[PDB]
């Protein structure tokens, strides 16, 4: 029956993956829905690795795989729990870093997939700072 292996990776990952699958195919509903569980569903160290898989598919050189991402986070993030919120603020640079992703014209589309990911980091930003006031430590 049971027998180990390098590490319960796959599980998560997967998760993440098939969100973020290489499809122009806005990903499913249903599927987003299954992360969201599975996150309050799990210890606090389970939220702190999903958070670095989400972080790794802004790295796929395909437009479209960022902004699968792009939604993602921000439909997790304010249902979730509040704990993907403070993780996905501390690795927030990745969405920021988009307000300006031209990547290249593809041939096919003509620069449309990219404007995507772009136009949707905006509205993550204000998902992983959906706070209206916030608090901070002394500068001193």
């Amino acid at each position: 029956g049971s027998s180990g292996s390098s590490g319960e990776s796959y599980w998560r990952s997967r998760m993440i993956d098939a969100v973020t699958s290489d499809e122009d195919k806005v990903a499913p509903v249903y599927k987003l829905e299954e992360i969201c569980d599975l996150l309050r569903s799990s210890h606090v160290s389970i939220v702190k690795e999903f958070s670095e898989f989400i972080l790794k598919r802004l790295d796929n050189k395909s437009p479209i795989v960022k902004q699968k991402a792009l939604r993602l986070i921000k439909y997790a993030v304010g249902k979730s729990g509040s704990e993907f919120r403070r993780e996905m603020q501390r690795n927030s640079v990745a969405v920021r870093n988009l307000f300006h992703y031209k990547g290249h014209p593809d041939p096919l589309k003509g620069d449309a997939l990219n404007k995507a990911v772009r136009e949707t980091a905006h509205e993550t930003i204000s998902a992983i700072f959906s706070e209206e006031n916030g608090s901070g430590p002394s500068s001193g």
